[PDB]
């Protein structure tokens, strides 16, 4: 987007305040940045529960959904893992798109800030056979614009 | 063990989807656009003729009061009938925010277009004002 247009702001500008202000968002950040210090980057709706159990499964499916809707988050429907009772068919990304619009807010580096904390997270035995399904998306986070 | 943020967190987000407004972030640039970085109310009801005197002072007062604009009385000029006697600039803290939200470094390009501003005599008597006062974005930007 240009900064001005005939000397005015240009056409999608409040559009994008709209979409920065929709991203600053506790939630939200709770799921992007949960996703993002995941080692993996990825998340099912099943891991977001466990990481936020002061929010509903409704709750968290009505940000997550805005957020695919925005193209700020990528919905990956996987396979059926062989080895699990009903494990996650659909995984959660954070994309290219939304990588740049938290950078844009300041709040992308944010993510790393708690890695450690999900790593060393108490987790069930149900949450440790979802992270070590093999059905897991492999995402390329590099082509994404993601700091190594 | 699964994460807590302070309750600074959410005040925090607060304060940048405040900031990323339309008409705010038109009075701010503007204001770091002018070469010697102050605005009257008047400069920017010039500015800004679309917007009813009444809104365009709430949207300054909310700035003021949230420690982003600074409010600045001066003496009454001589030179000029009815002059403004407060200026307003951008704190260091209102420049740390618009960084935040990269929305500080548009502000070179906003200098250029404002450069080109038509201006009646009467913008032009209060841009020569001796009473304007001096803010110096480096310094305030700097710390
Ligand atoms: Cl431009
Ligand atoms: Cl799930
Ligand atoms: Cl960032
Ligand atoms: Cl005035
Ligand atoms: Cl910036």
């Amino acid at each position: 987007m240009a900064t001005q247009d005939r000397g005015e702001r240009p056409n999608g500008f409040g559009d994008e305040l709209e979409r920065r202000r929709f991203v600053l968002h506790e939630t939200r950040l709770d799921v992007l940045h949960q996703i993002l210090a995941q080692p993996d980057g990825v998340l099912s709706v099943e891991e977001l529960l466990y990481r936020n159990p002061d929010e509903t499964e409704a709750n968290l499916r009505y940000h997550v959904d805005e957020l695919v809707d925005r193209g700020i988050v990528e919905k990956i429907p996987v396979p059926r893992a062989k080895s699990v009772d009903d494990p996650p068919t659909t995984f959660y990304a954070v994309t290219g798109e939304g990588i740049a619009l938290l950078r844009a807010v300041s709040m992308y580096e944010e993510a790393a800030v708690w890695r450690s904390v999900y790593e060393q997270m108490e987790r069930t035995d149900r949450i440790e056979a979802i992270e070590n399904l093999e059905t897991r998306p492999d995402v390329d986070y590099e082509s994404r614009g993601a700091t190594a």
